[PDB]
């Protein structure tokens, strides 16, 4: 069986990881929470890979937040990211682990990148500026797993997410992420027979959205395709790979569809006097497509299984 | 006296620094070598901010190369670079050392930038892939102080050099640094009797040089500089200060004039056969300029200051 570490196991998509490769008979899962390890420790980090035999590592563990957070703690964003993905590449390589994949982000890209954003978009202009310290710390850890492949010819593969939604998020009503925010905001105001609930903006803007449980399957199948498939889609250093549908739809849309998945009953309303943000973003995920994955959870049954989710874990 | 750490003082950039604060009855320098502390080590690097009382901090140590090297050994020069950053800020910020200078590079700005480069142009597109992961490693350490200032209210400055030379560079015939190459190239060619030297390319290339000492007089300049004044001419997220002479010179004009400065009398040839970089490619230093420095060591001034160094060092 090939050992395999989840750093960041709880997380919301790193638990997505460990529940699909618990199912593997091939697969000897070595997991430890924070308490048993601090990846921001080099020396804790450096003790465990010397220690526990790893031959994967998917590297789902980050400091991660909304758009308040990032603009009121950029230091923890920057300085926490740098150190975990610092610590946990060079600990892997040192100890002779051949195969990682590096869990990012979407903020990865320019503000007013090219729709929709193909990986080629990476570095072409300003990032915003809520995210961009965070962004840069991701960025490093792309840049990162490609220079240990180049120098040393190791296999550090990366993925980055477009919006995600599903089990193990934050359902609270101040969530700056659209989803659980308004499975949330829908729940209590049905809960309430409130005539109404207020979205700020017009509804026009188009996003997108995969389910977890889409990105932990895809980042299984990527970590796993062979080296020479994996390098026929890449290119040394512009090697990451988006995971997402590649599929728009409007803040309206979403809105609406969740209000039917959560059986409320009164008015969504758009308040238009409140900005919108860019009218459109979404991942161009050609290659992930042309590497033989397609995400299998539509929007609607995503939704209806990730308040199934909420309603169970209230 | 301010007590001030001059992290790789033996460098080129920081034996400058140390050589101008050497000098100055205001200040208690805290020195340590390599052998004595490894910036890469986090423990060493916070046991020493607890125990020496430090005030300010120029972070001038760094992994630096030329083109083969920063191609050949890409991970070295993100993952020290990081390391080395990340282990001095937040231990400076652990500390409550509320000053430092971060000592970059203008490798940081993209390859196709408008001439000249202001600051703004930091993120606006690719970067030279040669020296991509060493640059993404010193944008992160911008974006470090940057964050650290923001959230905590920290000082934490931060300047970018243009092409630097000047005693302790590497003269070796095989540097990719046109000014010490050339140096040591012309010194040869005249020891020999050399009929001509030949450089690749056609000589019409425009390029930007300082001399260290200038670099570090402006270094030490906006240290010192009052934090209003500092904040009236920077803004919290674009943050450095290039530091540079502003002023285009033809690689041709470079070599002649090194020629002339060396005493050799055979000819200087370039073989345009071989490709050319960039037209043009310098700092706009008005932030600068505005923060009251101007540079003083004119280009044949420091050249022959510089040759006269190598000779006494040879
Ligand atoms: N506040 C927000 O809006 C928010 C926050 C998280 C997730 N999300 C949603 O979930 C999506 C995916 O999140 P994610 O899975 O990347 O983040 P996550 O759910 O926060 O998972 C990150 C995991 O890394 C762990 N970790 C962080 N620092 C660690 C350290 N020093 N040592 C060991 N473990 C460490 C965290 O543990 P600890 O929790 O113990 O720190 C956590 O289990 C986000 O895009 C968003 O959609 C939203
Ligand atoms: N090969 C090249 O072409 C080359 C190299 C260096 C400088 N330069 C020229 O000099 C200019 C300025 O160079 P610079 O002053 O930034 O570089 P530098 O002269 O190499 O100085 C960096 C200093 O940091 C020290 N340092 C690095 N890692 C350290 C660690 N882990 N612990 C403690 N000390 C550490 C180095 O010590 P150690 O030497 O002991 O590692 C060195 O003293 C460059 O732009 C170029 O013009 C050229």
């Amino acid at each position: 069986k090939q050992r395999v570490f989840i750093a960041g196991h709880r997380g919301m998509v790193g638990s997505a990881i460990r529940r699909q490769l618990e199912q593997r008979g091939d697969v000897e899962l070595v997991l430890r929470t924070r308490d048993e390890l601090n990846l921001l420790d080099s020396r804790a980090v450096h003790d465990f890979f010397a220690s526990e035999r790893i031959d994967q590592v998917y590297l789902a563990a980050a400091k991660v937040g909304g758009i308040v957070a990032n603009n009121t703690y950029p230091a923890d964003f920057i300085y926490q990211n740098m150190m975990i993905e610092s610590n946990i590449i060079h600990a892997a390589h040192q100890n002779d682990v051949n195969k990682l994949l590096f869990l990012g982000s979407s903020c990865i890209y320019p503000k007013l990148a090219k729709q929709p954003m193909a990986e080629s978009e990476l570095l072409q202009g300003t990032l915003e500026p809520t995210n961009e310290p965070y962004a840069i710390a991701r960025i490093a850890g792309i840049k990162l797993c490609e220079s240990y492949n180049r120098q040393y010819g190791r296999d550090y593969r990366s993925v980055m997410p477009t919006n995600l939604y599903g089990p193990h998020d934050n359902f609270h009503p101040s969530n700056s992420h659209v989803i659980p925010a308004l499975l949330r905001r829908f729940h209590e105001a049905t809960a309430q027979s409130a005539p109404d609930v207020v979205v700020w903006g017009s509804g026009t803007p188009m996003r997108e959205f995969l389910h977890v449980d889409d990105m932990a399957a895809a980042s299984i199948h990527v970590m796993e395709l062979a080296h020479e498939v994996w390098l026929e889609n890449t290119q040394p250093m512009l090697s990451h790979i988006n995971v997402g549908t590649g599929v728009d739809c409007t803040i309206r849309e979403l809105a609406q569809t969740i209000a039917k998945v959560v059986g409320y009953k009164g008015r969504v309303v758009f308040d238009a006097s409140k900005p919108d943000g860019t009218p459109r973003k979404l991942l161009d995920v050609t290659r992930l497509h042309q590497l033989g994955w397609y995400h299998e959870i539509s929007l609607e049954a995503g939704l209806a299984s990730t308040y199934q989710w909420f309603l169970e874990n209230q």
